[PDB]
């Protein structure tokens, strides 16, 4: 049976995993974590549960350098509810790392977010509209953001979002890892992945 | 850049050090991390003990010594390469309770049978001899989840009877295949198409 120690995670992260009660990796975690740690793009068909979240949160947190005071990874979700669920898991998993997590879902005085970004932020969890606004204003600087997670990609690429995911991803460095998770794969998703991703590892 | 940077146990790291391999060669840097994730691998590489180490290191890392069953197999075209490779595996695994067996021409089948009655974790084979032992039911492959084909172009060239093609159907259908070859003629790419799954390509 595959163990979390089999991935060679930092001890601080391992303690957060153990202390959250995750003794052994779930199927989607075992399927994805090892490849995700290599840096290869990831294309995963997954339903909108929460084992999905651990599957991408663990590798995202592992490769963040907390001594580097810059945004190094970003998770994009379609809703506030999902942003809060994902943020809770990241905060829990990174309990023993000095990792600064920022959540924004808009609906607030933009100065709340500007205030936070003037400080140290390692990991951004966001709905796409507000964080794109912060990127276009130059408040969220993306030079070091080498990892992007798109969670519920079919929703994020729907008509609702009016093409802003394409504007968002164009701010990221060209050398970067994209992890895409989605329940369905219509033309919006497949055309996006062909344009922006590089020979991703596919996961059923 | 360093062997320590890959996810390898201290026991194997010691065997790599005592072999005198200071840092991974470029084929090793490019291979080891992906190999450890379980992905099929397609690697263009010319001959050397560096490509040998590129597949021997992750193969050894993933063997569970407490499981007394064949867990990986390496196929090479000559007895002499099998002997060189098994010796490297024994040296790399000096600090691990790992049992390595060679199955090639030049040994009595009665000897192979008696050895396979004991514990064998890793087989280094030429194709004809191991296929014979698998057919006889003596080399039991239920747990052999990793197969390496070294110098595939030579393995698949004169295989007019389809030995390799028949051999691979004795392995678990859920399996990792690592293929290394200097050239990629029709026989090699046809094998890849038929038996491998979306392999990670290395040049």
């Amino acid at each position: 049976g595959v163990e979390f120690e089999d991935f060679c995670l930092g001890r601080d992260l391992l303690m957060g995993i153990f202390e959250k009660g995750w003794e052994k990796p779930s199927p989607i975690q075992e399927a994805s974590i090892g490849v995700a740690l290599t840096g290869q793009d990831i294309l995963a068909r997954a339903k909108n549960g929460t084992g999905k979240t651990g599957a991408y949160c663990i590798p995202v947190i592992e490769k963040i350098q907390p001594a580097l005071k810059a945004i190094q990874a970003m998770v994009i979700v379609p809703t506030r509810e999902l942003a809060l669920q994902t943020s809770q898991i990241c905060v829990e998993l990174s309990k023993h790392i000095q990792l600064k997590v920022m959540v924004t879902t808009g609906g607030t005085d933009l100065r709340d977010d500007i205030m936070r970004l003037n400080g140290t932020v390692h990991l951004v969890i966001a709905t796409p509209g507000r964080i794109l606004d912060l990127m276009e204003k130059g408040v969220a600087k993306m030079e070091h953001c080498k990892t992007l997670v798109l969670d519920e990609a079919d929703k994020l690429l729907s008509q609702d979002f009016q093409g802003i995911l394409d504007r968002l991803i164009n701010f990221l460095p060209k050398e970067r890892q994209v992890m895409l998770y989605s329940a369905t794969f219509p033309n919006t998703v497949t055309s996006f992945m062909q344009k922006h991703m590089h020979k991703p590892y596919e996961i059923n």
